[PDB]
DNA sequence: CTATGTGTTTACCAAGCGCTG
DNA sequence: CAGCGCTTGGTAAACACATAG
């Protein structure tokens, strides 16, 4: 079937309540005006739900909605501005930081007023035109705002940062997919799955299906708590969803170095781990849950860590 | 239907008071002799109203205005020269960095001498952008007036938002206007975006004026300081103070702290901060100031 | 070199292969495309072969292709256009090496099975979303944190390819020789497994070399003295440590006395940049407990003592 | 509109030099060897090559590096007459194919038709980007310097009898002081008091009110605008005049780092005011004396 | 000149008993040698070794260079290359990023891109250090060998070799000195033989007489070790201004009135190879040996 | 005008006794020299001593240029060259990365890709010997370098220049010209047409010392060389500065100059006059600019 | 083939802590 | 207590890549 199994409707939309809080009043009121909304800009870390917003926005305004990417598009963004646009309708561009500084300038006098400067004409009959187009909504979602140009970020009416989720909304989304998927799963299995996802639904969705691949194996009907804790165990996830990997790092930190300062090449030798990989895939989310810390003398294993690998702390 | 409520009259611009006491000596200066007026440039951060004036002044001079944009643009400039250009009017190219680097060559040869040889009308050429860099010195050295746009104090924000409020339609008191122009950032496009924001949120309410206090419930509900500040801006300053003891930190650390990317922890939420006084930028990496901890109620380091 | 097809045939990664059983099992079961899969790790330990024997277990064709070699998003919109089919696999070796454009346009084709191309040229252009097939793809990198972050929150299995120890080598060793023709002993496969930095193909190096050195001397059976005084011809210690890794050591214990030296002057000791004895000899020598590093600077460890001959401290 | 050497302004060094070697060139019956100019843009390389044509008594051929890779040959054997100046502006940006295609009709003579002999002027404002060769093959290498406060006074007064506006010496000169050794933005600044002054009604621009006017305009003594002060007050109170680097700077003034880089720096430099340190930016003992505060 | 068998070359002896261990072998089976690698200072004889291992194994050679190749290499692999070949690049490591992952396929595999089955063939590489090349290229050579730096002995065979090929009697210790000038470098000898001929020739005599180099060596400036005097004078601005210290950047061109390039690339190596020169973590010292050499009296 | 045999080219010991024997012993056994490569600072007459060398050779010259060149390389061995003749090339740090490989397979078995070439004896003339590739300074038997001239063989070639011209320069002045000429015969020519137009316009036919003194302090040369150019350097360095350590980024904006041909054509004659030092934190006045500046000391 | 403009990576270079005898 | 490491941050300068020409 679908592994991407996108809500439709608002109401289908999970955990984002603070941002749609908002999000009603401003489709409220703009379906009451009869206007289309304002430009509205998406950004956060990957997995919480931009892409799904953009089409669960396009329903709630019941205009239709048209898909395109960043790095697809300078002179071409104006035809398809020009051709492909309707009244009312929303454009919707993924990846939007991915635009050249260039093709972004094309959108200053589209996105203000509804126009755009084009020239027209070969040789000496070379003249410039103003071409009206209709009035219309951009969605762009993005995880780096900041490779966006200035005059573009200053013409976006709504700009939305979309939150981690907590485990009782993981829980949500993992019943939900195993209901549209057709498995059976208990609460407290999804619970117990939510709480190793890392603030994601990507990875809360993902570790289901794993869960799901060993039940199947195992040829199990109902993914008990127990059982669902035994996959995930097999998976080797601890209860903060904290990999082998991970607890390796921090066994090494507080073992061999005292927990002390050491330093990413360090401690990377010491683990036989390239330093990037480590400081831009284990080291993050370590810093999130609070077991690790960046001083200026280098990386600490703080009291929390020594009390989550059972050590004594000193 | 029209959200870029522009004025037409340098009467009606509303805060550039001393660039406007200049414009207008050299208006009425070259309006005295008869003459065209020299080209002119403007520049200056974004959303300050440099394509305002220009049609204000297009306006105020009487003559007629031809919009074309850099990225629009070699041997098209030169038909568009020779063939759309009347006498005494005006030329304006926004987004003029943008121009090519032979485009701009077969520009300011026609602007010292009204020569292409085809005899060009004498035109007066408006240039804005917001990188005055990428222009090329000998265009550059062409311009006879260069101008700068300033930021706007809040009352004069206050007026812009009282004035969209008159020309949409919307009832807001001029206390309810003062609390969107501190809050806003010193630009006039922010003032009408949070002016259209509390505008939303009131009549989703029902509320028919837009009093004192209902517009700081709206501006609360959109999450804003009193300066300005959203929750992401005050998350950066939170994480300094507590995590990290407002000392130096450094921006991979700050940004991985704070699941942001680090160009847009520079380039989209610091540079407010700095302006503010709320943040200082060490060598030894980012520095909470004493202003930003008082700002958030707490005790002086 | 000699590729196994079947995962009872691939050598040493019993961790890795108790979780891939399971996901090829229940992929096989419900008729599904498996997930998409990454594999990491240090060079030489058989990323490429178990992408093959995974493509050979799930029963569909791979087709393979390179980082570097993808210049163009073109390039990309082609192969998984007409290149591809329903349930295959599309092998990228040094997928870090991708251009970030090329890397963006992954994310439709991996998350929804679609993908965004421009096409018109000019007054005609348009969008439009070519619809892919249900296809797998498996990614091969060194160094996983060069991937950008939405691509890798992409992978459904995320695997670690570890390193061997020295009866597996022994293992692949032994499997090379009887496939070749070969007649080593136990013994010589392990001397020669040891010698071996925990990687498979440094192990079928030594193996040929030392293949060599036993065929010219006419002997029929490879007896471990051959291997050994192969090995030593080859210049290798009982750590497979060459001789710069021991005059390394040497310059450490004898000079300074084993304690701390510090980067700068260990390496104007020796007459290296400190570019080249950080990344080239020290993760070994520390690999092995060898060498220790210290805040006051590097320190010889006990082992280096006693692995050189020299008296305890 | 000069015409001979003696209407010429300020470049008196080069114009003792430049005397000397065209009463030789006439003396001799010799078409005068080969000249390059150097110099900052704005200094009036361009009316120099039309004076030395005057004075020689020959015509001049004006012509750039980007005016179009066979077209020199055209218009060496097309509009060349016995002792003919041919001026190239910009002669460092002229294409490879163009550049290994003059220096053969340099000094050998021959490259259509056989040139008899003519002399070549160019003018370039940056020396790094002239081949070896090229710079070889000049005979006389000559440089233009900044003008004096006084050479752009003449200016001024010289386009107010042009534009029948009246100035006394003082304004003039005071109007020259603030110029940055350009006569372009002498002409400039002399507009705009101009305007300032006809707007208030007075038929002659006195000291006192061309003064007035420059202090409308925000121009301190040196011809320091306000954004130049408001950058060396950035650099001195909030950074302690100590480095600081082209990113944070420009964030600090909300100023774009490339125009901060490349329209305001190079006038700080140059007068003692600006460095640029490996580790950003340093404020001098100049700058603090300019705005008036106390020694580091 | 170029020789053409193993005992023909000159003084590879470490190398050459694995060299004649793996040649054997690949002879035996009569299958192509695997792939080998050449590491080593310039002017050791790689290209002769190559040529050598060429002639060994029966088989024809295709030398090619680093940067000469995109659409090249396919080409010279289809058509130039039969069974088993040689095909030698010299600076394998000035290859583009766009030929070198068109190399793996031919190297593993043997076949490129329609694609085409490429026949077995070996590649020998040659670079100076193991450095320069990327860790994935370093990784497809089965053999991998370094040239070491010639003995006073086997250049004054090769210049003997060199003078009985061209017709020219010299004594064995003219030979002797000339190879002792010379930095352990085969090129370097043959070079100073031929000037030392030229100088000789102008003289009528009919016998390079040890003299008689000695005198012809010192008209090109070289002493005993071989320096050159730009290395003398640098060394003398060393001793002779600082006692042996930190030389500083400041002065180091002060004395040459030059940019600081050749110094930092032509001058050391060669003096810390010497032992002229020590890097000291303070700075730059110069040793006895260079106390000694300069005509200084001993400390 | 120009010298032919070696005894009439000026100056340039200890490479004219060198290249004697080199052509001598190429002459008594009638093959082609070897290949050559010249070294020194522009000006000091590279294409004059190849030349030369070519005449005494008794062949012909195919004087070319780096930066021309590809099969032009085939055509211009092909056609243009006979048994022995030399090709100098100049500036042949300044070939492409393409037509650079095909000189090798030209200069060790002397065939090209595919026509056999015969044999001719290329010579090579660069300024820094780290601007020419390793692999191509493997390739040439003779290496040379060229030095500067003392002001007796400057003052000797004013004297032929005006031997050749019809100008009767005194002895005693054209010494004193070499003298204030940075050791280049160019800039001494240079120098010698400038005093030339200078003694034309005062009215004079026999040119003594104090004639060519007046000129030569007219035309803006101090006693050590400088012109105006070098003392403006040192006067803004000195002045905006307090001689302090400046990078050449800050002292090139300051001069309105670039730092391409700053610290390439200017900077190196006042390091080698020891009027400035490249410090490790930027470049300072070394106190003797402040002494011929007429200045304070620090 | 060339040129600019942009995004990404990297090599000094300086500062701040902790130890040793 | 004043050299010797180690760790971190930022700043300028290269590289590589794309579009128009
Ligand atoms: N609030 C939500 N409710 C239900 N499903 C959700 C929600 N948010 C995300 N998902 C699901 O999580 C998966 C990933 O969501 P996406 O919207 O693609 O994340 P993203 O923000 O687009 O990440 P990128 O890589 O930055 S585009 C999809 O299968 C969605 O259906
Ligand atoms: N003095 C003013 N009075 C009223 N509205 C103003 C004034 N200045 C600016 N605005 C408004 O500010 C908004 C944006 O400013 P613009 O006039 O478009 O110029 P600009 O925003 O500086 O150009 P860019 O794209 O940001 S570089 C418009 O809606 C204007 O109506
Ligand atoms: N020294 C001068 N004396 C008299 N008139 C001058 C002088 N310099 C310039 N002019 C006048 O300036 C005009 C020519 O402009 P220039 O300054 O020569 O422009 P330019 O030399 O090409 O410099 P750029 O790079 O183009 S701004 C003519 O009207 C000249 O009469
Ligand atoms: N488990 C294994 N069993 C047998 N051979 C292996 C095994 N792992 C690796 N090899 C061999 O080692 C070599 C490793 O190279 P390859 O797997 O192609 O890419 P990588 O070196 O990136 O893993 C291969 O030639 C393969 O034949
Ligand atoms: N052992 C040797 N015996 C004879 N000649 C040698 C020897 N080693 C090097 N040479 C000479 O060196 C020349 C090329 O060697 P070299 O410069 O090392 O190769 P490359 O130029 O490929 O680096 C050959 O002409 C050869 O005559
Ligand atoms: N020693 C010399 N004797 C006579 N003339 C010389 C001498 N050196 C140089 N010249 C003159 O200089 C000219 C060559 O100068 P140039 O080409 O600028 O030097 P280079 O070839 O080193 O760049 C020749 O015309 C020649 O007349
Ligand atoms: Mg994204
Ligand atoms: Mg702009
Ligand atoms: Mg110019
Ligand atoms: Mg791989």
């Amino acid at each position: 079937e679908d592994l991407a199994l996108r809500p439709k409707t608002l109401d289908e939309y999970i955990g984002q309540e603070r941002l749609k809080q908002k999000l009603r009043v401003y489709l409220e009121a703009a379906k009451a005006r009869k206007e289309p909304l304002e430009h509205l800009l998406l950004f956060g870390p990957p997995g919480l739900g931009k892409t799904t917003l953009a089409h669960v926005i396009a329903h709630e305004l019941g205009v239709n909605l048209r898909v395109t990417s960043g790095p697809a598009i300078p002179g071409d963004l104006a035809a398809i501005l020009a051709n492909s646009l309707e009244e009312g309708d929303i454009l919707f561009i993924d990846e939007i930081h991915r635009l050249s500084r260039q093709a972004e300038e094309h959108l200053y006098p589209a996105m203000e007023d509804f126009v755009m400067d084009i020239v027209i004409g070969q040789g000496p009959a070379a003249r410039t035109i103003r071409l009206e187009l209709p009035r219309f909504t951009l969605i762009g979602a993005t995880t780096r705002p900041g490779l966006i140009t200035a005059p573009l970020l200053s013409r976006f009416g709504i700009v939305e940062h979309l939150e981690y989720y907590t485990p009782e909304e993981l829980a949500q989304g993992v019943m939900r997919d195993a209901r549209l998927l057709g498995v059976r799963i208990t609460e407290e299995a999804a619970l117990e799955i939510g709480r190793r996802s890392r603030g994601t639904m990507r990875v809360a969705k993902r570790l289901f299906r794993r869960v799901r691949d060993f039940a199947q194996v195992a040829g199990e009907e109902v993914i008990t708590r127990e059982r669902a804790l035994e996959a995930l165990a097999a998976l080797g996830l601890d209860e903060l969803g904290l990999e082998k990997r991970d607890r390796e790092i921090l066994e090494v930190l507080i073992l061999r170095f005292g927990g002390g300062p050491v330093g990413l090449a360090t401690l990377a030798t010491a683990l036989s781990e390239d330093p990037g990989t480590l400081e831009e895939v284990h080291e993050p989310y370590l810093i999130r849950q609070g077991l690790l810390k960046r001083t200026p003398r280098g990386r600490v294993a703080t009291e929390l860590a020594y009390r989550h690998l059972g050590y004594p702390p000193p």
